[PDB]
């Protein structure tokens, strides 16, 4: 059913996957989920996101593994400036921050949108794990934001104090997950081992400080239930709310709070994978070729930014958050008459907010420090109180 990547493609996961199964055994035999999602995605030079834009696009004909809303069109950004522009009023700030840039279509396009609004920016700001889309990101703020573009700067380090607003859109899911086994007896963690023909396997371990399997026992899970932990963004945005000294920050990505996402119902827990927009549930296929995500579980992440001294602004739907942002006067902005236009923004509108695409699934989640008041953006629906 996936499609059969090129010979060259195969050759570089073949040495990804080799140097990988030298390294389980190295270390014993087993290694948990998170390192394995740490090597396939995240290895220097080899890793799945150490490596150039094609993966990011609209459809498998562009060569593209997944679509994200700033692939999918600019009243994504468009409509986001204008609660960043409302944070970086509220808190007197200046900067946008964003991590996990992708093409730089979010940055294009929330210069241009921002600068409509009567917003300059003294920076902003790419932070990204390593230097590959530098180049592309390049030329598209040359080609879609060309008299904004020189306000940008691609960070190598963070700064240790950070006055503005950070964005992260889809960037929390793509973070190394932990994953756990309900047995007859509590829970154990399922790692990664490789068995007689070398194939990589699940297997389970017991879990070495009894912490660890305490923290789940309110799960009401049978036996077989797996599922996903999430250290990795709990860090990450503990990292991100340390940083920020004044302004927001605002991570938009599909997920739930704790009680949803740990559903009795949700007994396979959320791991997907994503290649050449096939989505399919084997992260042992093509490693180094495609994507491992799990979904982001909210409460945590509301915890890891509180937890680290910043306040919550907010936590909605995608839809609820877009809705409230004006993403309806963005799109009346443009002519009806003018179908070349229209009916592809109308349709992305349809699929950034309608519960049967992205509207429900995706969430927004802001933090802030020195904000006091509401931003208009979570003013209806807000879904603090449920996390
Ligand atoms: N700690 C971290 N800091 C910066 N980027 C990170 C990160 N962890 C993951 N990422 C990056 O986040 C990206 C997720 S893919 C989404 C890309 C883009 N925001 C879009 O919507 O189109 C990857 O490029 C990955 O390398």
């Amino acid at each position: 059913s996936l499609p059969v990547p090129g010979p060259d493609a195969l050759a570089q996961s073949e040495a990804l996957a080799a140097s990988l199964r030298a390294e389980i055994a190295s270390a014993g035999g087993w290694i948990p989920f998170s390192r394995y999602m740490e090597r396939v995605l995240y290895a220097p030079g080899m890793g799945y996101y150490s490596g150039g834009a094609q993966k990011f696009g609209r459809r498998a004909d562009d060569g593209s593994d997944f679509v994200t809303a700033p692939e999918l069109s600019p009243l994504f950004a468009q409509t986001l400036a204008r609660p960043v522009a409302q944070a970086l009023d509220a808190s007197g700030t200046r900067r946008v921050m964003e991590f996990g840039a992708g093409t730089g279509k979010l940055a294009a396009g929330l210069l241009t949108a921002l600068a409509a609004l009567g917003v300059e920016l003294d920076e902003y700001a790419i932070v990204d794990l390593s230097g590959e889309l530098r180049a592309r990101q390049r030329e598209t703020l040359g080609a879609q934001a060309p008299g904004l573009a020189a306000r940008v700067r691609w960070l190598d380090a963070l700064p240790e104090r950070f006055e503005g607003v950070v964005v992260g859109n889809e960037v929390l899911d793509a973070m190394p997950v932990r994953l756990v086994a309900k047995q007859a007896r509590g829970w154990c963690e399922r790692g990664v081992s490789i068995d007689d023909a070398g194939a990589f396997v699940f297997a389970d371990r017991p879990f070495a400080r009894a912490e660890e399997a305490a923290r789940l026992a309110g799960i009401d899970a049978d036996e077989g239930y797996v599922t996903e932990t999430h250290d990795a963004a709990v860090a990450f945005v503990r990292t991100v709310c340390a940083m920020l000294a004044r302004g927001a920050a605002f991570f938009i990505d599909y997920g739930f709070p704790s009680h949803e996402y740990y559903h009795r119902q949700r007994a396979q827990g959320t791991l997907m994978c994503h290649y050449r927009h096939r989505a399919h549930g084997d992260p042992f296929v093509y490693p180094g070729l495609q994507d491992i995500t799990a979904h982001v579980e909210f409460s945590a992440i509301h915890e890891a930014g509180v937890g680290a001294g910043a306040d919550l602004l907010g936590y909605t739907s995608q839809a609820r958050f877009l809705l409230n942002a004006g993403i309806t006067d963005v799109l009346a902005e443009i002519d009806p008459s003018d179908a070349q236009h229209f009916l592809p923004a109308a349709n992305a509108v349809q699929k950034l907010i309608s519960e049967a695409e992205m509207g429900e699934l995706f969430k927004v989640i802001a933090f802030s420090r020195g904000i006091d008041g509401a931003l208009d953006a979570f003013a209806r629906g807000d879904r603090s109180h449920t996390l």
